[PDB]
C-alpha cells in the first residue's frame, strides 16, 4: 500500500554541443552528417571536458530535480546512481554526489551497473526500497561521461554515444506512480557489446574502449524489447493502448520506431531525444523524461512506459503513472 | 509474509598463498616485516590472483560451491547480484559474466552494486528486498574482489592489508526468516580518506588507480559507526545484542574487530575471525568468513548472525540473519 511517486525531474548536458559536422571534420577516418543521420538519427551530442566527471554532471541534474520536487535536500534518504563511467574505481559516484549536495543524514548511497539498462535497474531498486517502508525519498540518477571510453578511430561507435545526466526524486505515496518493473539479463551475449578492460597495477589492461557488433545488438534489441514491454504491462495490469507515452532508451531512431510499432502505438506517443542527445547510456531515459515533463507533454495521471537494452546483455522496463 | 532464507554458502581463494615473509621479501627488492604487519593488523597471510585471473573467475567457483550446498537446479536462480569494486571489465557487469559462466539460460536479472567493503551488506539487503516483495525467488549474492589489481606495492600502509577472493550465498523465498533486517548508510564527506581516485579516460588511466587510505581516520570512523549500525539493525529485527550467537564483521583488521565486539558486550569467542589468513578482501570478506564458519559447523540452523562492516564512501551497513 506504499507506492513510489515522481516528485520531480531534472537533467543536464555539458556545454560543448558537438554536431555531426564537428565530428566528421575531427576524424577527417571517413564519415559524414548524412551517413550518421541515415545510420542512427543523430544530429548532435554533448561531450564533457575530460576534466569533468560523471558526478559533476549528476550534481547539476540532481539540483534541478531537487528544485522541481521543492524538497529539503536533507530529506533524501537514498541515492542510487546508474553509471558505467563512475568518477573513481571507488568510492561510488553516489557517495560523491551525496557530499556535493551537502547531505548530512548518512542515508544509503550506491551505484548499480546494468549499462544502458541502468536507470530501469535503479528505478526498480529504489521502488522496492520505498514500497517496503525502508526508505521514504530516493534520488535516482542515470549519469555518464561515455566520451571517456570511446575510440575515436572507430566510426561504428564514436558517432553514437554522448554524455549527460538525468535525475528523478521518488517518494512514498498512497497512490501509484511506479506500477511495475521487469528486469532481465543474458550474459551469453556479453561479447557483442562491451568495453573489455579495467585497471590493473596502475596501467589499463585489455581495452578500455567500447566495442560493438551493431547488427547483432539491433536484432537482439528488437527481439527482447517487445517481450519485456508486454511483461511489464501485464504486471501493471495495463494494456498497450493505455500507454500515453513511450520513453525508450535513446539508442537509435530505427530500434525506437520498430519497438513503438511492434507495441501497436502511434509514433507520436514516443519521446524522441536521440537526435539531439545521442545515446547517453544510463542517462538516456531520465534526460528524455525530464525534457518531456518540463515541456508539458507528460501530464499527471498519464501512464509512461520506459524500456531499454544494454551491455550484458541486459534489458528492463517500467510502467510509471506520472 | 515472504522472507529470504540462506540455502547455501560457498567461497574461493586463488591458489597463491602469499605469507607476510613472501611479501616482505618482495618489497625488500623495492622495507617491512612479518612482526610489523602482525602487530599492526593481525594478518599473517593473504591470497593473490594471477593477474590474468579476474573477479568473475573467483566468483564462478564460489557460486558453484554455493549452488552445490543449496542442492538446487542452477536454472532456478532468477537473480544475481555481485558486490565488487574490481569488476572484470568497465562493462558489462561481473554478474552478467558470472551468469554465463554458470550456464544460466533463464534470462534472470543480473547486476553489480558498488559500496566497496560494505558491498555484501548492500547486496544482501537489495536481494532481500526483491525476494520479500515476491519479484524474485532465488538469488545468488556474491562478494568478489581482485584487490591486488589496485594495490600500490610501494605503499606499506595498504599493500600488506588487502587480498583477493570470493564468497557467495544463495537466498530463497521462505515462510520462515533468515534475513530479519538490514540497515545501510553512507557519508560521502569522508570519501577522501579511503579511495582509489582514478579511472580510465581515452584509453589511459587518469588520476591514480591505486588504493590510498588514512588509516587513523578510517579506524576512528569505523569504530564510531559500527556500534551504532549494529544496534539499529538489531532493533529493526526485534532483537538485542545479547541475542546474537555469532558476529561476522568485515575482516579489516583484528583491532577494529575486537573493539566492535567488545562494545556490543559480546565475548570475543562469539566473533568469526578470518583476517589472519584471508586479509581484507573488501566485499568478499564477510561471505568468505560466513562460508568457513558454516562449513566448519560453528554456525548452526536457528542461530542469529550479525554481519557488519564499513568501507570506502564512507559506507557502512549491517544485517541480522537467522541462519
Amino acid at each position: 500500500t506504499i507506492y513510489s511517486r515522481v516528485l520531480g525531474t531534472g537533467s543536464y548536458l555539458p556545454p560543448n554541443r558537438v554536431t555531426n559536422q564537428d565530428l566528421a571534420k575531427r576524424l577527417a577516418i571517413e564519415t559524414s552528417d548524412e551517413w550518421i543521420v541515415a545510420r542512427t538519427g543523430i544530429h548532435a551530442r554533448y561531450f564533457a571536458e575530460p576534466d569533468v566527471t560523471t558526478s559533476d554532471l549528476a550534481f547539476i541534474a540532481s539540483q534541478r530535480a531537487i528544485e522541481a520536487a521543492d524538497i529539503d535536500p536533507q530529506s533524501i534518504d537514498l541515492i542510487i546512481v546508474a553509471t558505467s563511467t563512475p568518477d573513481f574505481v571507488f568510492p561510488s559516484t553516489a557517495c560523491l554526489l551525496q557530499n556535493k549536495l551537502g547531505i548530512r543524514n548518512h542515508g544509503a548511497a550506491f551505484d548499480v551497473q546494468a549499462v544502458c539498462s541502468g536507470f530501469a535497474y535503479a528505478v526498480a531498486t529504489a521502488d522496492s526500497f520505498i514500497r517496503s517502508g525502508q526508505h521514504r525519498t530516493a534520488l535516482v540518477i542515470g549519469a555518464e561521461t561515455f566520451s571517456r571510453i570511446l575510440d575515436f578511430k572507430d566510426r561504428t561507435t564514436c558517432v553514437l554515444f554522448g554524455d549527460g545526466a538525468g535525475a528523478v526524486i521518488l517518494q512514498a505515496s498512497d497512490e501509484p506512480g511506479v506500477l511495475a518493473s521487469a528486469l532481465h539479463a543474458d550474459g551469453s551475449h556479453s561479447n557483442i557489446l562491451c568495453t573489455p578492460g579495467n585497471v590493473n597495477g596502475g596501467v589499463v589492461s585489455g581495452s578500455a574502449f567500447l566495442h560493438m557488433d551493431g547488427q547483432a545488438v539491433f536484432k537482439l534489441a528488437v527481439n527482447v524489447l517487445e517481450k519485456v514491454a508486454v511483461e511489464a504491462l501485464e504486471k501493471a495490469n495495463l494494456s498497450a493502448e493505455q500507454i500515453d507515452w513511450l520513453i525508450p532508451h535513446q539508442a537509435n531512431i530505427r530500434i525506437m520506431q520498430s519497438t513503438c510499432r511492434k507495441l501497436g502505438l502511434p509514433q507520436e506517443r514516443m519521446i524522441v531525444t536521440v537526435g539531439e542527445h545521442g545515446n547517453t547510456s544510463a542517462a538516456s531515459i531520465p534526460l528524455a523524461l525530464d525534457v518531456a515533463v518540463r515541456d508539458g507533454r507528460i501530464k499527471r495521471g498519464q501512464n509512461v512506459l520506459i524500456e531499454g537494452v544494454g551491455g550484458g546483455f541486459t534489458w528492463g522496463a517500467s510502467v510509471i503513472r506520472y
